């Protein structure tokens, strides 16, 4: 019947009109958190370089190129 | 039996004069709904591109041609 097909169309329209809960807030936050860890891994290597008096030029870091530029 | 034939003719004329309930409102609506689905399926791609930082050229669409240009 036509009414059944129109009900199916209405259900399709209802499902297509779902609300996306602004996922940008999540992923970006996670990315920031990741950077917070990575820069944190550079604490001790800097701190010891501060304590022993080693200069900036010869204070080597174990830093690796991160996927995020941060 | 001429009156019977004239009654038959009157019934034929009555049946032929049925009112068509403007079906154009249905089909088009359904078509629009279908587009509302298909383009919607692209959203989950574009966001994943935007949150990734990829450019327009690097964003790969899993789009297939639709018999409706929309």
């Amino acid at each position: 019947t036509l009414i059944e097909l129109m009900i199916v169309v209405a259900i399709i329209g209802i499902l297509a009109a779902i609300a996306i809960p602004q996922y940008q807030n999540y992923i970006a936050k996670s990315q920031v958190s990741r950077v917070m860890s990575e820069t944190g891994s550079l604490k001790t290597v800097i701190e010891t370089c501060i304590l022993d008096g080693k200069t900036a030029a010869n204070c080597e870091l174990g830093w690796t190129n991160s996927n995020l530029l941060g």
